[PDB]
């Protein structure tokens, strides 16, 4: 037998790249196409991959591309070293909240004002001075650590749901095995050029407006018998929560310096309230009832207790919630106080503390300032998922967890996977001299459908965001053009199928003719053959292709 | 009939792209490429085209480049925060000058320093005190909105001349109908790869230094019966207009921090004087009549009154003029002031106004501080143009006017168009299986100029300046690669002309082919099978290339 040159061979290797960030074509977001995803999966018979989310590298680019996105939208915004000044405090008397007399920098640098703002215990560290019940002196918090900034009016909170498309040459590979649990094989599986949008919702314990599991709840780990690693538990069902603050707060705005101004929080109207949500008693109930029933699937002998918070770090212990740019901070240890054990109004009230300091994704010094917002604050979401996290007696605590931001990306991301396409192939033949749908099927079908499919691989001919754009053209051009330039040299051009000069090693494979191309996908004979890569592309140019052009042209003198 | 593929077909789409920036070859000039425009101007002999002043991309690019091209060069200069204090002032005895006094930053930040300033009234905003003859408190204009950047020693603003030019594929179409108003056809057009140098000459009201009209006065508007759009005028004609400061300031540096300083304005040698411009009274006299008579042809049976300033805000009611880094905020009510009726020494003085503050473009809190400049600040220039608006009266009532800098570029680049160049092209034949000269020549005549024509395309193979410049590669690159890719499948090596074996469809066209070869002209041809592009691309890369292969190599196997 011969070897035969291949164009167009359906198969791919696992593969890293930077996608295409894509935006909503009806639109943070100037750094994305605003682009139709154009959704047209297509499902791949018979076709088992391997899928781990735990290693999936879309997650930890999406962590970083939200970080950046968040990150440029402050970048002109106001610095408030002015107001790490001693603070004069006193109770308000219109227990958490507190007024503070500053000398604050007029437009003028040579004068100052006093002013006064209302703030949120939470924020506000005492100096070496006790309550009196009159007044005591205060720092801001942070201002021994960081500069922190004003978040700008139109800053926008909205979570703007996310496109990742795949390069020209890649492709993204959808799981749609229906309680795959994050790792191992999946049966059915279909390619996409774009994944589905996905919200950059941020939270901690309870994960919002996600993406519904399709049967039952399934519950993920990387490795459910390691106890420092998180549980993600996908619901099948939302269960409604709605957050809200009814305090009626007044923003005040006051000059800071020659040009840029502080909100303020004051003038509370009337009353004093404090900020909780609303949780549905039934559903929250059973939820967990069967979630409890899921892990002692996965535990078994038993007893099951979601029964602990954190411990009492409010950064750690609550959860972590974001309204309309306000930030809640909610005690959700009366949600997790149940048990459960297999052989054995209406609604549920989380009391909520409000924090004007952020300190976004666990960094330190990258302080964010949320200013007061004016009007209804509420807030109406779906609990999609929960955070466990599982602590001798034979019990099995859990704690609502979190902070690690992945996690909230890696319960929608699980579902997709990045490969690269790798067209050229060869196989032997007899002769001496939609692009993967030919997948699952055997060598020889695909070859037939190739006459035709192999040219659906033609269809692929801000700073940072500038560099990833540039990268991404000139690398796949580069590709482009070294299969092109692999293929001139060999001598295929018309290169859906090039038969060679070059014979068939037994020693790379000694299977007959039918028992390779009747029973075998491209897949399989690509690693039974692999490591001959360079050996068939050595005898191919340096030699049939040199020696069949030399011996017969230089000839004809 | 027969598919026959050509390329190099002179043809071309209206098309928006980034233009090199090039500079002057003998040289805000270390972005563009100082190399030679080599203005190799060709004339298409029958070609009309449609050009549109007013959506002229090149316009918005060029607004764009020079403003970004200014900021950088104020990057690195001085912020004034330190002066933003309250300043003590007094009139000067040596009425639009006042002497402040200030407590200065010295190199340490633990002292101050009294210092003294002189100010322009036009800079200085006061405090709530009244004059009392002998002093008052004040503050800087605009340390209520920004920290005004002092231009470096250095700054240039002279207004170095640019040339757009085209990057490969693309070609800058000229339009040299005289007195073509700036919309619809122009019936003579030529072809360049780059503009003629642009002097960013920055001005309202009176348009200084640009070219002059090659015939009579051409007024030029988006719509002249719309009072809301600003009219062009182009004098044939230029107008003499000096302009001189004689005021003798001497320049003195105050430290304001630890390695800056300010360049203040004192010392005046002895004389008062006031800044004005010098006219000519007769050209300005003729001039108006004229422009006169021609917005009389535009507005018949009407009285012309070319007889009002906007109104009083300095800011858009005075000329305002650049000379030598010094800023004047000209009065022009003294030139607009007569009347037209069709059928009814010796120089112009014109005050002026300084002014040391500058919101350069309109933007607000990009403020730039001009420093006091030693010795003879005169700049003599030519009016080449104005800019009126019209305003019930049977009278048509005109004010100069403008801020808006697009229009002082309109003004030079209502001559320019952008086009893309398109070299594949098919057309039918009864054969089976200077680039754009032949343009306005029927596709019979040009076929013959293109088998060497053709390959005049072939010659076609920082910060945010370098991105521009690689973007512009890739996509020559990009674009470059598509063509050869598609002749590569069709089977069209050997591409100026390719004959294939898809049939001609009566449906695509039913002109003969004579009709079709004599008496249309390429683009012609390509917009009355325009969007059969598609089809007959797939009628060749699916069908008959694949065909032709298949059929004739695998059978001899
Ligand atoms: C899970 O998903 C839900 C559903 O999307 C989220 O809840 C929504 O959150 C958005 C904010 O991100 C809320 O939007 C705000 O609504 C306010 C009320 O709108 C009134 O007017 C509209 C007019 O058509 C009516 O339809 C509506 O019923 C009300 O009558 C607006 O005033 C807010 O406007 C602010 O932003 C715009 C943006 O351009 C500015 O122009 C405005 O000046 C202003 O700043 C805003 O539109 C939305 O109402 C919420 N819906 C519900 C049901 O709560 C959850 O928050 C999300 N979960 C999490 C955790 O985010
Ligand atoms: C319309 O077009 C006219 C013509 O170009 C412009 O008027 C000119 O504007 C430029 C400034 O942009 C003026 O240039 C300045 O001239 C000063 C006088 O030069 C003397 O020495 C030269 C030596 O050969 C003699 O030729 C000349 O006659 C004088 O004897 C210079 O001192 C200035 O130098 C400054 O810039 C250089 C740049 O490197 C620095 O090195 C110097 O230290 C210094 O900073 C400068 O050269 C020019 O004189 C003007 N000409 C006239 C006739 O006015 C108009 O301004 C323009 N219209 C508008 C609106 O801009
Ligand atoms: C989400 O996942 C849960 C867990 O599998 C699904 O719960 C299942 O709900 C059905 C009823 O709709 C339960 O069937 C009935 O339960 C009662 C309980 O006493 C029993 O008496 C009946 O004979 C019958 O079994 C089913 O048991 C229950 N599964 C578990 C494990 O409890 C839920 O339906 C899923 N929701 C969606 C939208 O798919
Ligand atoms: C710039 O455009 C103006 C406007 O078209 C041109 O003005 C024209 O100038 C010529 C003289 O050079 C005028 O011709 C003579 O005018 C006198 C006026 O009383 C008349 O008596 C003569 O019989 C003769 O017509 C011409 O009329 C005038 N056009 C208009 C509309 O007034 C000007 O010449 C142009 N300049 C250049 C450099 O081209
Ligand atoms: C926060 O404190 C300020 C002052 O420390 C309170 O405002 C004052 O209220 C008194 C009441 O008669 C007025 O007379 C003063 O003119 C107010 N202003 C100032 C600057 O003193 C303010 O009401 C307190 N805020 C709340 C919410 O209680
Ligand atoms: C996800 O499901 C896979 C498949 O059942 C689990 O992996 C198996 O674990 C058993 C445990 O003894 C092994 O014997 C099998 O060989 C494993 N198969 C594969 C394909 O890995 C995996 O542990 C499950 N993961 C979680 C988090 O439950
Ligand atoms: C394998 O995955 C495919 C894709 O999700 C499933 O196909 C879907 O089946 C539902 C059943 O009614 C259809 O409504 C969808 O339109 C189908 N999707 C597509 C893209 O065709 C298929 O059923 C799955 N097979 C198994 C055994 O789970
Ligand atoms: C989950 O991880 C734990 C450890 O992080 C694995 O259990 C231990 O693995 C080490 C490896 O050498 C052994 O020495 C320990 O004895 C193991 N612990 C026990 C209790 O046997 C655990 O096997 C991992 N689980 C899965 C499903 O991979
Ligand atoms: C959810 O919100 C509703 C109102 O929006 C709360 O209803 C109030 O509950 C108190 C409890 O005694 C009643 O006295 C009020 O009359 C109720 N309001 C109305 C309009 O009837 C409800 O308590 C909230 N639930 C939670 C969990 O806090
Ligand atoms: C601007 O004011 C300064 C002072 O306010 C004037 O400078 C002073 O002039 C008197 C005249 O005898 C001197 O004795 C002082 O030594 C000068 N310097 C200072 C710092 O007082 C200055 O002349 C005024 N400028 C103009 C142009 O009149
Ligand atoms: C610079 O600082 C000096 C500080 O001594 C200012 O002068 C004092 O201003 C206060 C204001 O009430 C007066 O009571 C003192 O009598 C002044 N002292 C002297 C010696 O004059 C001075 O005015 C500041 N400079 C400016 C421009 O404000
Ligand atoms: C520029 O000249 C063109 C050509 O004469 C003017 O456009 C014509 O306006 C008349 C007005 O009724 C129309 O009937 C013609 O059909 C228009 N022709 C074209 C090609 O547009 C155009 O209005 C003039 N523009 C200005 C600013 O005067
Ligand atoms: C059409 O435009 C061309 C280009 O401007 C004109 O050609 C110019 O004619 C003058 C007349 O003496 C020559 O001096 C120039 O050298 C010519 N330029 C070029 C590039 O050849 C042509 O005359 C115009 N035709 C009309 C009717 O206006
Ligand atoms: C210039 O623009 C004006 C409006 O901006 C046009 O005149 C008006 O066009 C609207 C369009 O529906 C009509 O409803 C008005 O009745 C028109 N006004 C008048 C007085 O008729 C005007 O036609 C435009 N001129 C040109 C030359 O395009
Ligand atoms: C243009 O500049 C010249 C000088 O450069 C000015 O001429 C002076 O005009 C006044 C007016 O009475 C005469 O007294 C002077 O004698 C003139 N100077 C000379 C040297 O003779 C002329 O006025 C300026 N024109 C304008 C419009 O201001
Ligand atoms: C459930 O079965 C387990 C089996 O080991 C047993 O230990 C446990 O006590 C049983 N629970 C009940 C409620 O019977
Ligand atoms: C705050 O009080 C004002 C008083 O008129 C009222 O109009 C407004 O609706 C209140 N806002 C909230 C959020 O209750
Ligand atoms: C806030 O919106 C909810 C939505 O129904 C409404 O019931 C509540 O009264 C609103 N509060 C205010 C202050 O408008
Ligand atoms: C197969 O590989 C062996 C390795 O030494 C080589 O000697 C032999 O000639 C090869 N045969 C073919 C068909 O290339
Ligand atoms: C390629 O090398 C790997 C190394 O483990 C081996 O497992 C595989 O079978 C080799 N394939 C071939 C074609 O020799
Ligand atoms: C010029 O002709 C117009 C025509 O309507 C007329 O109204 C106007 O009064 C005339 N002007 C003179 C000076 O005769
Ligand atoms: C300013 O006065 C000095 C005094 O000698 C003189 O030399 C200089 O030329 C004058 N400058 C101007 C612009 O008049
Ligand atoms: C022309 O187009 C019609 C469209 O249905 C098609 O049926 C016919 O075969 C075409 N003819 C040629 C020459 O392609
Ligand atoms: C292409 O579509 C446009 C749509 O208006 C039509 O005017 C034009 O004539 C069409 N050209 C062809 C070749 O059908």
């Amino acid at each position: 037998l011969w070897v035969t040159v291949y164009y167009g061979v359906p198969v791919w290797k696992d593969a890293e790249t930077t996608l295409f960030c894509a935006s909503d074509a009806k639109a943070a977001t100037h750094a994305c196409v605003p682009t139709d995803p154009n959704p047209q999966e297509m499902v791949l018979e018979n076709v088992t991959e391997n899928f781990n989310m735990w290693k999936n590298d879309m997650v930890e680019q999406m962590h970083t591309d939200v970080i950046s996105l968040w990150d440029q939208s402050l970048k002109p915004c106001v610095k408030l070293t002015p107001l790490c000044v001693t603070l004069e405090c006193r109770q308000v008397n219109t227990e958490e909240i507190k007024n503070c007399s500053f000398n604050a920098t007029t437009e003028l640098r040579d004068k100052k004002q006093k002013v006064y703002a209302l703030f949120y215990r939470l924020d506000i560290v005492p100096l070496e001075e006790e309550r009196k019940g009159n007044s005591s002196k205060y720092r801001l918090i942070n201002c021994n650590t960081s500069a922190c900034t004003q978040a700008c009016p139109k800053v926008t909170f909205d979570p703007i749901p996310i496109h990742y498309c795949a390069p020209a040459g890649y492709a993204i590979l959808k799981c749609n095995n229906k309680t795959f649990n994050g790792t191992g094989p999946c049966n059915n599986v279909s390619t996409v050029q774009c994944t589905h949008g996905i919200k950059p919702v941020v939270s901690t314990q309870l994960l919002l407006n996600g993406s519904l599991a399709e049967g039952e709840i399934i519950i993920r780990s990387e490795n459910l018998t390691n106890n420092v690693k998180t549980i993600i538990v996908h619901l099948n069902e939302s269960v409604e929560i709605v957050c809200t603050r009814p305090n009626n707060y007044t923003r005040k705005s006051i000059r800071i310096g020659p040009g840029q101004t502080f909100y303020a929080t004051g003038d509370i109207i009337g009353n004093i309230r404090q900020a909780y949500c609303n949780i549905s008693k039934d559903d929250w109930i059973r939820t967990l009832q069967r979630v409890g029933k899921k892990l002692a699937e996965h535990f078994p002998r038993r007893i099951i207790n979601f029964t602990s918070p954190a411990g009492g770090d409010l950064e750690i212990t609550t959860h972590s919630f974001n309204c309309r740019g306000e930030f809640f901070y909610c005690n959700t240890s009366s949600l997790f106080n149940s048990t459960y054990n297999p052989n054995d109004s209406l609604d549920i009230t989380i009391p909520c503390r409000i924090k004007q300091i952020i300190n976004m994704w666990q960094r330190v010094g990258q302080c964010m300032y949320a200013p007061p917002i004016e009007g209804n604050i509420t807030c109406k979401s779906n609990i999609t998922g929960l955070l466990l996290v599982r602590d001798s007696n034979e019990t099995e605590i859990f704690r609502p967890g979190g902070g690690d931001m992945r996690n909230n990306w890696r319960s929608e991301l699980y579902k997709y996977k990045v490969v690269e396409i790798k067209p050229l192939g060869i196989a032997p033949t007899r002769c001496k001299r939609g692009f993967l749908g030919a997948a699952g099927s055997t060598m020889g079908a695909a070859s037939i459908t190739l006459t035709v499919q192999a040219r659906q691989l033609l269809s692929g001919i801000l700073g940072v965001w500038g560099i990833k754009q540039l990268q991404t053209r000139v690398l796949a051009i580069e590709r482009y053009l070294k299969d092109q330039q692999l293929l001139g040299i060999w001598g295929c051009s018309g290169k859906l199928i090039c038969t060679t000069a070059v014979p068939w090693n037994s020693s790379w494979s000694n299977k007959s003719h039918d028992e390779i191309w009747g029973n075998m996908t491209w897949m399989q004979w690509d690693r039974e053959i692999g490591n001959y890569t360079n050996t068939i592309y050595r005898l191919l140019e340096d030699s049939q292709n040199q020696q069949e052009q030399n011996e017969k042209d230089l000839l004809a003198c």
